[PDB]
C-alpha cells in the first residue's frame, strides 16, 4: 500500500495532506489544516506498516506536524494514528492528539483529541 | 531544546527512545519497547517546535513508530505527542495512540490510548 | 434540551442508546451494544449541561456503561463524553474510552478510544 | 470493591472526588476541581464492576461530571474511565475527556483528554 498511500488527501473540515509512502516505512510530506492557528503548508513525517496483513486488514499508519512554519508558529504538534483502507472508495481512518507548549500549571488542559478521516477526493 | 531533546529517554515502563533533535524540527532514532508483541529497536521519526515560547511553556513534538522490524511485525503504529519540560528533572510527558490494523467489522477496537513519561535517567 | 436528549439514539455501529434527560441534569437509562462482549441492554448513568449556551453551541454531556448485566460480565466500562446537537438532523456527537480491568502488568493496553455519532433515526 | 471504592479520593492536581459505590453498580458522589473554570462540589454519577474478576485485575469504572452548579456553568462535561487497583496504596487510575459545548465551527477543539490517578491519601 506504498502506492496507495502516496498522493494528495483530504479530510472532512478541509485540509490537504501530501504524503509520499517510502519502500522503507517511511511517510513525507506536508500539512495544511483549514482550521487553527495554521497558515499554508507544515512538514509532516511519520511511518506505516510496508508489509501490511494480507487478510483483509487495514495498514496501520501514523504522522507528526509541530506547527511551526516560516508564517506562523503555534507552539503545538498534532499526532495522527490510524489506518489506511484500500480500495474503490480508499480511506485514511485517524485519531489525533494536539499538545501544545504549557506551564506545569496548565498541563491539564495541554491535548485536545479528536478523529480525522481522509478522502482521495474532497469530500 | 535541540540539545535539551537529543539523546536517550526512559519511560515508566522501561523502554528506550533514543532521538535526535534537527536544528529544523525533525526528529530521527529508534524506540526499544519493554511490552507488548515487540522486540529490539524501531525507526521512529517525528517532528517538535524548534523556537519554543520563552514564558515557561514546555516544548511541544510529536513521533511516530510502526511496529516493523526485521524481527517482528505488530501490523500497528503508535503516536506519542506532548511536550519536553526542561531542567534538573528534564521530562517528555507524552499521550499515545496505538492503531491496529483491523478489519472494517472490528474498526471500533483498532485504537489503544495511553500516557508515558519520559526521563532521562531510568525512573 | 432536555426535550431534545430524551429518547432513543442510535449510533454508526447499530448500537442503542436509550436516554432520558432530567431537569437536574440527570442522564439515566439503557444501553446496547451491537460489537465486543456485550449482550442486551445495560444499565448508564451521566450528566448533561442543563442550562447550556444560547449562542449556537452544542449541550456538553457524558455517560458511563460498565459492562455487566444479567447475561454476562465484560469486565470493562465505557464512558462516552460529547455533545448534543440539536435541529432537524439532531445529533449526540461523541468520543470515548473503554477501560477494562487488567492486572498491572498489562495496564498499558487497558484503554481503547474512539468516537461514536448518535442520530435519532438508525442511520 | 464496593467497601474498596467507597470514601474519598485525591487525584494529583489536588481535586476531591467523594464517592459511593452500590452494591447494584452504581457511582453516585461530589467532584471538586482543583483547577479549570470551576468551584466548590459538582455532581457526580457513574458505573462500576460489581463483580470483578478475581485473577489480580483491576475493577472497571467511569464516571462523569457536566460542570455546573450553583456557582458557575463551564457548559463541558468531564468522563473518567479507568480501573481501581486494591492494595494497601488503593489507587484510581484513570483516563479523562473533557467535552466543551461548541459551534460546528469549533467542535474539532471541543474535546480534551488528559490522565488522573487517585489515592485516598493526599498524594
Ligand atoms: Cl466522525
Ligand atoms: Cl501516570
Ligand atoms: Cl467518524
Ligand atoms: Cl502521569
Amino acid at each position: 500500500d506504498e502506492a496507495g498511500i502516496t498522493g494528495t488527501w483530504y479530510n472532512q473540515l478541509g485540509s490537504t495532506f501530501i504524503v509520499t509512502a517510502g519502500a522503507d516505512g517511511a511517510l513525507t510530506g506536508t500539512y495544511e489544516s483549514a482550521v487553527g492557528n495554521a497558515e499554508s503548508r507544515y512538514v509532516l513525517t511519520g511511518r506505516y506498516d510496508s508489509a501490511p496483513a494480507t487478510d483483509g486488514s487495514g495498514t496501520a499508519l501514523g504522522w507528526t506536524v509541530a506547527w511551526k512554519n516560516n508564517y506562523r508558529n503555534a507552539h503545538s504538534a498534532t499526532t495522527w494514528s490510524g489506518q489506511y483502507v484500500g480500495g474503490a472508495e480508499a480511506r485514511i481512518n485517524t485519531q489525533w492528539l494536539l499538545t501544545s507548549g504549557t506551564t506545569e500549571a496548565n498541563a491539564w488542559k495541554s491535548t485536545l483529541v479528536g478523529h480525522d478521516t481522509f478522502t482521495k477526493v474532497k469530500p
